[PDB]
């Protein structure tokens, strides 16, 4: 349908602008023309905090039969194959592992950046079966004791950074113990990112997944970050007034057809939070 490529980014300059953002029509519709008969399907719309205020995340769900999404927009001259083991990523998941559906992802201003992998409810994946695949990082089987020493076992899915050369581990089925402050403690302090406070505590304890960001040059997380999901638009764990205004705002005012996630990702230097609004 015309009216629907045209409903969604209608709805989706309604979004970026109640943060102050302006669309870049160029980089955004050739993207969303390509995969038009999926949008008739989970479309989501998301934000960040910080220096990051200024970027804003559209993802939208393709089933796995439509193939391998991200070599759709390379060949159709959407983005250009970078020559890096991240290219190759998308497929050789599905190649060794049952994939249920696919995802893309873009940015208003930017384009295309990131692609997703999900897998099945009923057979979630470990670190072992990930770190079997080829073209994922070394990282991964690098960090394999680490996650299994706080609980990082069953992935919920897995997410490709294809400007940043960077995959998340969507980390699921979590222990009550892992959740809680002293081994949020030591796991930020291990890997030497930003450590959370009461707050930020209090909000990981209510966490349904934690998701490391690796890449292939070293073995170090680049960040990590714990996701919360809830209807409740008041739960972004920051104490800045500006902050607490700006996520609520978001959360209330976000255009919808037919909930919430929020995200607190720690990195070596700052501390920013995340909340995606879905459309389907």
């Amino acid at each position: 349908e015309a009216a629907d490529v045209e409903r969604v980014y209608a709805a989706m300059e309604e979004a970026a602008g109640l943060l102050g953002v302006a669309c870049a029509r160029d980089k955004i519709y050739p993207l969303l023309s390509t995969f038009q008969d999926t949008l008739v399907s989970v479309v989501v719309f998301s934000m960040a905090s910080g220096r990051h205020s200024t970027e804003l995340d559209f993802s939208i769900s393709v089933p796995t039969s439509h193939g391998d999404p991200y070599a759709t927009v390379v060949e159709k001259g959407l983005f250009p194959a970078t020559g890096h083991p991240v290219d190759d990523l998308l497929a050789d998941t599905q190649k060794h592992l049952p994939v249920s559906m696919f995802a893309i992802d873009g940015e208003v201003t930017g384009g295309f950046k990131k692609t997703y992998a999900f897998f099945p409810t009923d057979n979630m994946p470990g670190v072992a079966e990930l770190s079997a695949i080829p073209s994922m990082p070394p990282a991964v089987a690098e960090n394999a004791e680490l996650f299994a020493r706080y609980g990082l076992d069953k992935v919920q899915m897995t997410s490709m950074d294809y400007k940043k050369r960077q995959v998340n581990l969507y980390f699921s089925e979590l222990s009550a113990q892992t959740l809680e402050a002293e081994s949020v403690l030591a796991l930020v302090r291990e890997l030497g990112l930003h450590v959370p406070n009461e707050l930020g505590l209090k909000f990981c304890k209510r966490s349904f997944s934690v998701y490391p960001t690796l890449n292939w040059e070293t073995g170090k997380i680049d960040r990590l970050c714990f996701a919360v999901i809830s209807n409740d638009p008041t739960l972004v764990p920051s104490s800045d007034e500006g902050d607490i205004e700006k996520f609520h705002n978001y959360a209330t005012k976000a255009p919808y057809a037919y909930t919430l996630v929020y995200g607190l990702t720690l990195s070596p230097k700052e501390e920013y939070y995340k909340l995606g609004a879905p459309y389907h």
